[PDB]
């Protein structure tokens, strides 16, 4: 590259970071609906409306308009030639800086090994699942849904491990009238959050929750309540059950704890193998460089493979997501 | 574009992201400045030698990797082709992520006026202080010591307003052996880290250091030294005089302040006008946005020019800096 190629990469890489923050902020902001339905705005109104310190709305979509998100044109921001694709992914850059920004940031301070012990570094809890509620439903929705699809019969009874929100359990619960639903988390305001939903939306009595680990899903003490489970299901936490040694003990005891589910679905992204540094898709660098940063493991898809048989458990089907870096749906029994 | 070139292009916005926060962190770390020596380093020996973990390490550069700052081959990390230019303005990199990025990750809670009072965003000051460091000397020193050798006269009393660290203090001392200066710095913080380090280096009965708003020089105490000084010195911090008539004022009272002043240098960053949005060099749209967020002033180079002779200044020299967006030395009397 001549110089000048490599001043403009360097700038381009400068205000991508930029444009990166602020395709989350517009999203959270609710800037990415409404060009989504007019192709443009106004950006005084868009900042009156909302109630938003004007130069640094004008920034922020300066920002977008660096990297060919948006464009701007006098006073208005018309979409650009990125916009549909940036908008598709944009729970994706929302988890990487929202979620995840503080983590990468101090990546000076948590690469070195006297300081990785107790709090190394701190994540946005609530940011993080803001996010992960759009990636649950736009990536992970069409396999899932296509798994249930052939499940083979009608579940009477469903779990839900990571219940989150609760919204698994409601959307299956609106699918199939009367299911019954129980959702297990590991955090007493997750639970309380989704109890509220629960209620909110008229299921508090076909759809109850559990304080509980799923990694030693034994210690819980809803046996029965467990036994009534013919469906279970795991979305975007599989990966938590590894080291490998950990995982196959883990899934031995979700078999033995849950003895009359048929299906298990899990669903979860995994670390990729080989893809060339200059190809990297979305996400993938995020999610694997993160991981690595926080010391969790990551398994791959050929780990996950090789890990059922031992666990207790016969993979019957097997979907590929769209595209979050390399994702799957198991359909497990 | 076709579908292909979109889906590349905001895959390399994410990327970007985590690359931009790398070059800060490889920067700290000591990997670039082995790649400047060697052109190549390995990365579990790189690891062992600093007591990295050495996933994230390779995590590190890999982001480096995936938008062609560097390259991975094997076990080795080699120069790629924007290595010259990212490592040229790594610390502004720096500058953007590990010293302002709360800030930015922040701008679904900071645009908001209801959120605007009080401590609404929070920047890493000691990050920002090692960046500001190599800002210094590597864009401003140039244009500072050719400024100091055009004076037309010997400074026997120095006085450097928003001091720091008291650096620029020690070099003037060094090429004016026996001149006296005095730092003037808001942060009772910067005033004790200055007394420690000029102590340190001999400088201690020759440079004194006193707390103090600029903004309001006419308040500072500082045992009637204001009177000898006959050189003042301003750096990266001019802007914080604006708005105008703040500035005009601020200006006033500091040649009353300093009325045995004959030059004055002045040296900061400035706001651009009607630079194409993906045209924008490195800096400029952090500085401004950040700015912008912030709810501070930043002036053009126009609005400089003219608030001088209001503010009872003449203008003799002015000298451009190379590129740190569009930064200026005036040489004022
Ligand atoms: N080991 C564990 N046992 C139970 N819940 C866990 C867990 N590890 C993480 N979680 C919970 O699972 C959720 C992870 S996010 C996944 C949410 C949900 N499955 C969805 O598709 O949106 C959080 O609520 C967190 O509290
Ligand atoms: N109004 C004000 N009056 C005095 N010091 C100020 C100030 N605003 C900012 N500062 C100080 O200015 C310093 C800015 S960093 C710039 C440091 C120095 N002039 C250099 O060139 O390296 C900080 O220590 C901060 O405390
Ligand atoms: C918390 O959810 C996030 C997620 C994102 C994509 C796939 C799986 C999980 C992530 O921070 C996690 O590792 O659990
Ligand atoms: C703290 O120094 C920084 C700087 C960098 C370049 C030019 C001017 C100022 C910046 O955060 C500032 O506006 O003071
Ligand atoms: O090994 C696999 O590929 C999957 O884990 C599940 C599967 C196996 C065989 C046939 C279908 C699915
Ligand atoms: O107006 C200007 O450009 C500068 O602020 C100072 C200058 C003016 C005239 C000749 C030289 C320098
Ligand atoms: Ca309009
Ligand atoms: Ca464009
Ligand atoms: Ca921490
Ligand atoms: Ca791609
Ligand atoms: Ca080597
Ligand atoms: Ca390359
Ligand atoms: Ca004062
Ligand atoms: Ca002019
Ligand atoms: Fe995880
Ligand atoms: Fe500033």
């Amino acid at each position: 590259v001549s110089e000048a190629q490599a001043r403009r990469a360097v700038a381009d890489i400068f205000n991508s970071t930029l444009a990166s923050s602020a395709i989350g902020a517009a999203w959270e902001l609710g800037a990415l609906d409404e060009l989504r339905e007019n192709g443009k705005l106004d950006v005084s109104d868009f900042a009156v409306r909302h109630d938003l310190h004007e130069p640094a709305v004008v920034g922020m979509f300066t920002a977008l308009a660096s990297v060919g998100i948006v464009r701007r044109e006098g006073a208005t921001v018309v979409v650009g030639p990125y916009f549909d694709e940036a908008n598709h992914h944009r729970s994706l850059f929302h988890w990487l800086n929202q979620g995840s920004g503080e983590l990468f940031r101090r990546m000076p301070q948590v690469l070195p090994n006297e300081n990785r012990t107790g709090k190394f570094y701190q994540l946005d809890a609530g940011a993080i699942s803001y996010a992960c509620r759009e990636i649950s439903e736009r990536y992970f929705d069409p396999a899932f849904w296509a798994a249930v699809d052939g499940l083979g019969y009608t579940p009477t009874t469903v779990a839900d491990l990571g219940s989150g929100s609760g919204e698994r359990l409601i959307q299956i619960a609106r699918r199939f009238p009367g299911v019954r639903g129980l959702g297990v988390d590991i955090a007493d305001g997750a639970i309380a959050m989704a109890e509220k939903e629960v209620a909110a939306k008229g299921f508090g009595d076909q759809i109850s929750f559990v304080r509980g680990d799923a990694r030693t899903i034994d210690q819980v003490s809803a046996r029965g309540e467990f036994a009534e489970v013919d469906l279970l299901t795991c979305f975007m936490m599989g990966h938590d059950f590894w080291p490998r040694e950990n995982c196959v003990q883990t899934l031995r005891k979700l078999r033995a704890a849950f003895p009359n589910v048929r299906r298990f679905l899990l669903g979860d992204a995994t670390r990729t193998v080989g893809i060339p540094d200059r190809e990297l898709p979305v996400f993938t660098l995020g999610f694997e460089f993160g991981h690595d940063m926080m010391g969790e493991y990551l398994p791959t898809l050929d780990e996950w493979d090789g890990v059922f048989e031992e666990g207790g458990w016969r993979c019957v089907k097997k979907h590929a997501i769209d595209s979050l870096s390399v994702s799957v749906v198991f359909e497990l029994e």
